[PDB]
């Protein structure tokens, strides 16, 4: 009557109440409400859900339905009209390394997953959808507009199929359709364990009681680890080379191998956590295998919260930072923790922080092998160039030495990933992350620009004058307009991407004001924050204060030159120290002090 809850499935919480560790589902954080910021139920929706029947279908469906007496465009015109471009010079951030786009993903991949349905199995329909390109019902494929060169190469349609729900996926949804967060919430370093049981045991070293993360008993790195494999038939990262055929890697998160450069990141991290237990069996010899391994999954969770709140947010916000994330005043427990579900939209401006090629660096950092640097397209589920070419080393130099995408109002997001972008089961280099994240606004019902700039308390326009003074940008407003006829129809995604950036920041207001909200909820309503009184101790929180990006390479690489500032744009050898001036974490304080 009252919908109370939609989460038939799921139902098991035990919640120890006297428990010093997080979940894995990270169910228990809050304890009134101890489903709140967990994995596996529906995203937050902070306005409501906008769908064409009001319910689950997304604008865009029926031909004949407008919203606000208009047409929607198609995603891959608005993708070719506004989003494309073709000349990658100019277009690199003078300030910002190739990691702080890493670290993005990185951080998005620990907060939000809203994955497929998964409704195909035993079913030609993710097929019939793929080459017939009939709209189905959770198949919803993305026509190419009339005078588009895919069209001509590559069918009619890029395939596309809607994200999952509550309540399953065959009857209608009670209320609207809100669509699932299948990792946990909280800053916690799920991206390494797991937010299922099931993941964080296949993921452990169970065999040796010593608390380690399992690793690669195939291949190593000059004595250091790589994820294990990840055998399920078919892998991409086989697909893509026949040859080599090195599977994709194993880890907390599903998508560690969409490219190189994140299951290198990946790498580092298992590898803090393994030199993370090795030591605190030295300093507790007495500690058993979980007691080492939550301990230093919890080190990890720590690290990872204070990089990018202390690092990374910053250099995202510059002078929204304050107004959205003010410093720290402890755990509040009516604070809600959960992921919004346009925030998995205003995530995606690192879409247009991704540059159109890797490089790999020797100890010089000069071109590492003769074909040093290579397209992004070929990386995309590609881990045999880590295994068979040169480990992460000469990569993890690339992150520091080269720079990210600077985002450009006329160049937003490189063919690399408008054109050319791998999705697996699908074959061919030959799809459109932009199109895609166009078609997934929709699909979420989200509200468009328009509802996004007055809830953040800022100026809604109408007319293609006041769209060009918001956008400080004549043409582009131009364009859009053009296409949505009016800004009250923008897909938010556009919309606040279209934004130019703020003082000292990199992305505009309508996102620092999005993003900035989430990630001071994230923070607040963490009852494991790191400095969270009575997380860590005192001495703790001071051996805590001084990670670093640069020493989290030191340690797990054998890389002994790297910046103070891992994120701003650094070049050798000018901005490049020895790893003997950059501080440790010292693990001194984590000795329990028995008798
Ligand atoms: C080469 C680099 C990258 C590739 C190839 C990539 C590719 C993708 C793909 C295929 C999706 C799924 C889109 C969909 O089905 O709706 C996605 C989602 C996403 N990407 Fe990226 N991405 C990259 C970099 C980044 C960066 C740097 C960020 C953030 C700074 C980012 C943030 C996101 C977010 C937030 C989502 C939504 C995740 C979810 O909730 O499901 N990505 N990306
Ligand atoms: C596949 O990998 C082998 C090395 O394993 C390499 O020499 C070859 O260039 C690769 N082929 C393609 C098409 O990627
Ligand atoms: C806790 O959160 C609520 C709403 O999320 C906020 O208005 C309030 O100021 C906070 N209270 C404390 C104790 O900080
Ligand atoms: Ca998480």
């Amino acid at each position: 009557s009252w919908e109370v809850g939609c989460g038939a499935p799921v139902p098991l919480v035990k919640c120890d109440e006297n428990s010093p560790y997080r979940t894995i589902t990270g169910d228990c954080n809050n304890r009134r409400s101890p489903a709140l910021g967990a994995a596996n139920r529906a995203l937050a929706r902070w306005l409501p859900a906008e769908y064409e029947d009001g319910l689950a279908v997304p604008f865009g469906w029926t031909q004949r339905k407008t919203r606000n007496g208009f047409r929607v465009p198609l995603a891959r015109e608005v993708s070719n009209k506004i989003v494309g471009y073709l000349d990658e010079e100019g277009v690199l951030d003078q300030n910002r390394s190739l990691l702080f786009m890493q670290w993005g993903q990185i951080v998005d991949h620990d907060l939000d997953f809203a994955p497929e349905t998964e409704l195909g199995s035993s079913e030609h329909s993710k097929v019939q959808c793929e080459e017939y390109c009939i709209q189905g019902d959770n198949c919803f494929p993305i026509m190419f507009p009339k005078n588009d060169p895919k069209l001509k190469t590559q069918g009619k349609c890029m395939p596309f199929f809607r994200a999952g729900f509550v309540c399953p996926t065959p009857p209608y949804q009670s209320l609207a359709r809100d669509q699932i967060n299948s990792v946990t919430s909280f800053l916690d370093a799920s991206l390494v364990y797991g937010s299922e049981p099931s993941l964080a045991s296949r993921l452990r070293n169970l065999s040796s009681p010593l608390g380690l993360m399992a690793v690669n008993q195939e291949a190593w790195d000059h004595g250091l680890a790589y994820p294990p494999f990840n055998n399920m038939k078919p892998s991409p990262c086989e697909f893509i080379n026949t040859t080599a055929r090195v599977p994709c890697f194993q880890a907390g998160d599903s998508r560690a191998s969409e490219q190189i450069l994140l299951a290198t990141v990946h790498t580092l991290l298992l590898r803090e956590h393994n030199r993370l237990a090795r030591e605190l069996k030295r300093l507790n010899p007495h500690w058993d295998g979980e007691k080492l391994y939550q301990e230093a999954r919890k080190i990890l969770g720590a690290f990872i919260q204070i990089i990018t709140f202390r690092d990374y947010l910053p250099i995202v916000l510059g002078s929204e930072m304050q107004k959205w994330i003010p410093r720290y005043q402890g755990y509040n427990n009516s604070v809600d923790p959960r992921i919004s579900n346009v925030f998995t939209f205003a995530f995606r401006f690192g879409h247009m922080e991704v540059p159109s090629t890797v490089s790999r660096l020797d100890e010089n950092y000069q071109p590492r092998g003769p074909e040093a640097e290579l397209p992004l397209h070929t990386l995309f589920f590609n881990t045999w160039r880590i295994i068979k070419d040169g480990g992460i080393d000469p990569l993890v130099r690339g992150l520091l030495a080269k720079k990210s995408k600077l985002m450009n109002q006329n160049k937003m997001v490189t063919s690399e990933l408008r054109n050319k972008l791998f999705q697996p089961t699908h074959k061919i280099h030959g799809f459109d992350l932009a199109a895609i994240n166009l078609q997934r606004c929709r699909d979420h019902g989200m509200p468009g620009y328009n509802s996004w700039r007055g809830f953040c308390g800022l100026s809604q326009p109408k007319t293609l004058k006041g769209l060009q003074a918001v956008l400080k940008n004549k043409i582009l407003a131009k364009k859009l307009l053009d296409l949505y006829k009016t800004p009250d129809n923008i897909d938010i995604w556009i919309g606040g991407n279209a934004e130019p950036m703020v003082e000292r920041g990199r992305v505009g207001p309508l996102l620092a004001c999005l993003l900035g909200r989430q990630f001071q909820q994230i923070r607040d309503g963490d009852r494991f924050w790191w400095e969270n009184p009575g997380v860590f101790t005192e001495k703790q929180r001071d051996s805590l204060q001084k990670v670093s990006f640069s020493r989290l390479i030191c340690d797990n690489t054998h890389i002994t030159k790297v910046p103070l500032h891992a994120f701003q744009a650094n070049n050798y050898p000018h901005d490049f120290v020895d790893c003997s001036a950059i501080d440790k974490l010292d693990l001194s304080p984590w000795a329990s002090r028995e008798n």
